[PDB]
């Protein structure tokens, strides 16, 4: 009653040579099915919990596999533990081949790097009220929409900055919500694999544009999840 944990689906054989380790440092396997590459260990248990330690194993099969040359994939979600091979093919193969295969034809020699711009919100609160117009520092529903909506303009001619100047070296761009308060811009790039270089150089010539105003964070390297989704096909009952 071992279960199988999979780590992500691979459109090519991955040879044996390619040694890895996972979580709880079992050794990691592929499995062709159909020109489908499997990658996956052997679970104890039903369900892991998402512990700092147990996200790590998962996230470096992963990058692992990348730096070894497989580096189109669908990765999968943390947690991921289904009974055995038979359910695999049934539930989550059978029905989704050809979305699986379009995916890597979207993802082949491409890469997801992620950008989060931060800035300091306290200070730039203050330095917004000192701008044009100044009022003293109900009718409170009229005053709270104009700071807010102040403060997303002076976010967006930063954001739009970046965006445009970045944009051209990548073929899709996704936006997500700040994480933090800091947070002003969490984007991902699905970019060309040999963009790379030039997108990082360009990332730092932005940011020298604004000085010691804003901390970036910038992730070259990691699966490409937010770019390979799956949405949901029929299964009869």
């Amino acid at each position: 009653s071992s279960g199988l944990y999979l780590y992500g689906i691979f459109p090519d054989p991955i040879p044996e040579t390619v040694t890895l380790q996972g979580l709880d440092s079992q050794l990691v396997y592929s499995q062709i099915i159909d020109g489908f590459t499997f990658l996956y260990s052997e679970a104890k248990q039903e369900k892991y919990l998402a512990s700092r330690r147990n996200l790590i194993s998962h996230e470096k099969v992963l990058e692992q596999a990348m730096h070894a040359g497989f580096r189109t994939l669908l990765p999968l979600r943390f947690g991921l533990v289904v009974k055995n091979w038979e359910t695999v093919v049934t539930q989550l193969l059978q029905p989704y081949k050809a979305q699986l295969r379009e995916l890597f034809q979207k993802l082949a020699g491409r890469r997801e790097v992620s950008v989060k711009i931060f800035w300091d919100s306290k200070a730039e609160l203050q330095a917004m009220m000192d701008s044009h117009q100044d009022l003293k520092q109900e009718e409170v529903i009229h005053i709270g929409q104009l700071i807010e909506s102040n403060l997303l303009s002076r976010k967006e001619s930063i954001i739009q900055v970046f965006f445009d100047e970045l944009k051209p070296l990548a073929d899709e761009v996704i936006e997500s919500d700040p994480m933090t308060e800091d947070m002003i811009y969490n984007a991902a790039f699905l970019i060309p694999w040999e963009n790379e270089s030039i997108f990082s150089q360009q990332v730092e010539s932005i940011d020298h544009k604004f000085d010691e105003r804003l901390r970036i964070r910038y992730n070259n390297f990691t699966a490409p999840y937010t770019f390979a989704q799956i949405s949901h096909h029929h299964h009869h009952h």
